[PDB]
This record gives C-alpha cells, sequence and structure tokens, in this order.
C-alpha cells in the first residue's frame, strides 16, 4: 500500500511540476521582454539628460517613452493560453494593472505549488514583485526621500516632464530635469529588480527540470 501510494504521490507531484514549468517559462519569456523594454526606455532617458534639447526633441522623447510605457503595460497585463493573468498572484481573472496609472490590483501573496514532499515552490511571481519592487541594491534618492518603486510612475512622470515645453523657463527646465534624473535612478532600480526575478525563475526552471528529467 505505502509503495503504490507513494508512487502515486510522486506521480502527482509530477503533474504539478508540468504545470509549474509552463507557467514559469512563460513568465520568464515575458520578463525577458520587460527587460529589453526598460533598457530601451533607459536609453531614451539618458538622451533626455542632455541640457540643450529642443522642446520638440523633448516631446519626441516623451512620445517614444509613452510607447515603451504602453508596451510594458501590455506585458504587465500578460495572460497565459487560457487568458489567466500571469502577474496577478491568485487573482487571475481581472487585469492586475490599471491602464491610467499603472497601480497594482492583483494578489499580494505569491502563488505556491507542491512540487515534492520536501518543497513548496513559489510559482507565479506577482505584479507587485516585478513592477512595484526594488532590491537591497537599489540606488537611493540623493535627497534621502523614498525611492519610487512603481515602474509606470517612473515612466509617467518623465513623459509628463518631457511633454512640458520648457523653452524660456529655467524653473520649469530644472524641475523637468530633476524628474528625468529621478526616473533615471528608478529605471536602474526597476531593471535590477526584474533581473533579480528572472534569475530566480531561472533557478526555478532548473529545479523543475531536475525533477522532471530525474
Amino acid at each position: 500500500v505505502v509503495l503504490s501510494q507513494a508512487q502515486a504521490q510522486n506521480s502527482q507531484y509530477a503533474l504539478a511540476r508540468t504545470f509549474a514549468t509552463q507557467k514559469v517559462s512563460l513568465e520568464e519569456s515575458v520578463l525577458s521582454q520587460v527587460t529589453t523594454a526598460i533598457q530601451t526606455a533607459q536609453e531614451k532617458i539618458v538622451y533626455a539628460g542632455n541640457g540643450t534639447l529642443s522642446d520638440d526633441d523633448r516631446a519626441s522623447l516623451a512620445t517614444d517613452l509613452q510607447g515603451i510605457r504602453d508596451q510594458l503595460m501590455n506585458l504587465a497585463n500578460s495572460t497565459d493560453g487560457n487568458g489567466r493573468y500571469i502577474f496577478a498572484g491568485y487573482k487571475t481573472e481581472a487585469a492586475p494593472f490599471d491602464q491610467a496609472t499603472g497601480g497594482y490590483h492583483g494578489g499580494e501573496k505569491s502563488v505556491t505549488q507542491q512540487v515534492d514532499s520536501a518543497r513548496t515552490m513559489v510559482i507565479g511571481h506577482t505584479g507587485a514583485q516585478i513592477f512595484n519592487s526594488i532590491t537591497s541594491n537599489a540606488v537611493p534618492e540623493p535627497d534621502g526621500s523614498d525611492s519610487e518603486k512603481n515602474l509606470f510612475v517612473m515612466l509617467d512622470t518623465a513623459i509628463a516632464a518631457l511633454k512640458t515645453p520648457v523653452e524660456g523657463n529655467n524653473v520649469e527646465k530644472e524641475k523637468a530635469a530633476a524628474a528625468i534624473d529621478k526616473t533615471n535612478r528608478g529605471l536602474k532600480n526597476s531593471l535590477n529588480n526584474v533581473l533579480t526575478v528572472r534569475a530566480e525563475l531561472g533557478t526555478q526552471l532548473s529545479e523543475l527540470s531536475t525533477l522532471d528529467s530525474l
């Protein structure tokens, strides 16, 4: 009895595993795209650091950035093949991020799944974890204020700043330039956060395959 039984318990963990592997692989694929998108915005933000840019050049950068922001929003709202949202924790049936502000509305608890007697492997990192978090490596705000954690806020503030024509207004220029500097720090912090998650999903995939190929 205990044999058949155990062999059936390990037969079941085998299924969880197969479910876990497809879920983690899609997340990893989508996060790979999130990385490239943020790196693209980072390049525009660096260009925006140039003090002699035309207001029309600045507005152009804002438009490029709105586009990247919109790609990232679509990635943050990604679903799997059954239309369940992958960055929403357990709340898989409503979009985790609102279009207007990029606020997170999904679940807070990470999705877990029993993989082997021993472990309880975290599957499905939540939206908060990817798009609204920073690691301990985060570059702090020079002025001691709290670091922005929400990627969409980082992008949205920069966009609003760049769309503000600042010709002939040094005060507005310094303000907008400070917003761009803040976004620059934030995007490094966001990139580091996404890189951290991707590495951890890589580990998860490695584990799953080590029990799957086992």
